[PDB]
């Protein structure tokens, strides 16, 4: 689905702290409740030396904010990782400048029109208008039906409460 990938991605340089400033999905149900399936809040990226990606994040489940750890495995495409879970879940890095913003989408492997969610990550708990502008331009193709964004207070709280 996603026709935008970052050329020349250096996965080591995305290490460190990130904030999920905005999210969007193809289906309202993927993001509507606090416990919605792709309502996830990125905490940090931890690239391994072989070039896989450990992801720390928070997710609300059963009435509280839970910390999760995910391994995205590398593929032959530098910008595309596989989540390793039951669903053939692919993560694509659309664009990043390493020091300010990273845009990524995650999609299901097939069925036929399928689930897709994308986030605008930023390095600091600040509304970055230019990064949100790149996020919205990246998505104006994609068939999104829900979009969320968060204010700096929420960005400093667990599960953006
Ligand atoms: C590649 C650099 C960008 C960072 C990508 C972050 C991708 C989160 C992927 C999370 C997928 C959904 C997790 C669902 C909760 C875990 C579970 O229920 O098993």
């Amino acid at each position: 689905i996603v026709t935008q990938t970052m050329k020349g991605l250096d996965i080591q340089k995305v290490a460190g702290t990130w904030y999920s400033l905005a999210m969007a999905a193809s289906d309202i149900s993927l993001l509507d409740a606090q416990s919605a399936p792709l309502r996830v809040y990125v905490e940090e990226l931890k690239p391994t030396p072989e070039g896989d990606l450990e992801i720390l994040l928070q997710k609300w489940e059963n009435g509280e904010c839970a910390q999760k750890k995910i391994i995205a495995e590398k593929t032959k495409i530098p910008a595309v990782f596989k989540i390793d879970a039951l669903n053939e879940n692919k993560v694509l890095v659309l664009d990043t400048d390493y020091k300010k913003y990273l845009l990524f989408c995650m999609e299901n492997s097939a069925e036929p029109e399928q689930s897709l969610a994308c986030q605008c990550l930023v390095r600091t708990p600040e509304v970055d208008d230019e990064a949100l502008e790149k996020f919205d331009k990246a998505l104006k193709a994609l068939p999104m039906h829900i979009r969320l964004s968060f204010n700096p207070t929420q960005l400093e709280e667990q599960c953006h409460i």
